[PDB]
């Protein structure tokens, strides 16, 4: 099966972890979601405590981003850790997909919407009610 | 002069903004500073209305990524730009440093943390009234 790398802020609010179950839940009809391979608490989900160490929440991230056919993001809350992740796909050339929801009252970063070209990384604007319809459109 | 790329949150707070104003100044002493070629407004930090083009934003910031013998980071407020310089920066196998402040509250992005490897990838941890020291003891 097609391999796909979902990330989302490890700190999102209430909204952003019902949007990015509904994001995964989408993406399984489409492929393995190999960033659900292992417990969000493992990735920091619920702090530090719960989770695995840094470099090996780092070094688990790099190799399913290398494994991934398609990286998807949803990029509402600012993130050091989504961004970074969006940085290293863009260098191994993957085919991305940002989701980002102006209705947050938030301003996309312009490094995010800048790496932009219409075709290997696309960043589409969305309301929360048509999501799964949006990754129908995309993977289909 | 050797060329220093520094990057830090388009929306930094004041003290972030304090913070990146002495940052930039004590680099100076050690090469030339990139990032300030260009105002900070058409870089975003004034808002949408005063910035460039988001393309040109990012483009502009990958030729400077690219020119760079150092990155510098200031990681302490989350940012989706910062990620992504950062990600860029580690697979164009730049010399990096994070500065990060703990007595902000907040708890380092894992995927910023564990890309550290105490050479080419430095995460330091500092306190206000010490940033300048720590760059001399990094640029020595
Ligand atoms: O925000 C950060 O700085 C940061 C730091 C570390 C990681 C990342 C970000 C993202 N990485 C990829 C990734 N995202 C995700 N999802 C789904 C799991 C989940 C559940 C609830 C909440 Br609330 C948040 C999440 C996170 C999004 N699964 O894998 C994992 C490691
Ligand atoms: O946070 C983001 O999503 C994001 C989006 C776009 C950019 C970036 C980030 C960062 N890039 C590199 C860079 N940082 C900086 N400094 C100094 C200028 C400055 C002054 C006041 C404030 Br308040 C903030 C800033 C920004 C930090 N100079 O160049 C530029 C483009």
């Amino acid at each position: 099966r097609p391999a796909l790398y979902f990330c989302g802020s490890i700190r999102g609010g209430r909204e952003d972890r019902t949007l990015y179950e509904r994001i995964v839940s989408r993406l399984r009809r489409f492929g393995t979601v190999l960033t659900e391979h292992v417990a969000a608490a493992e990735l920091g989900a619920r702090g530090e405590e719960a989770a695995g160490g840094d470099r090996l929440i780092h070094e688990q991230d790099l190799e399913w981003l290398q494994q991934a056919d398609v990286v998807v993001a949803e990029v509402t809350q600012p993130s050091l850790g989504v961004g970074y992740e969006l940085g290293r796909a863009v260098a191994f050339n993957k085919r991305i997909l940002c989701l980002f929801r102006p209705q947050s009252g938030r301003v996309l970063s312009a490094m995010i919407r800048g790496a932009a070209d219409g075709s290997r990384f696309q960043v589409w604007d969305y309301e929360e009610g048509e999501v799964e319809a949006l990754l129908d459109r995309y993977f289909e």
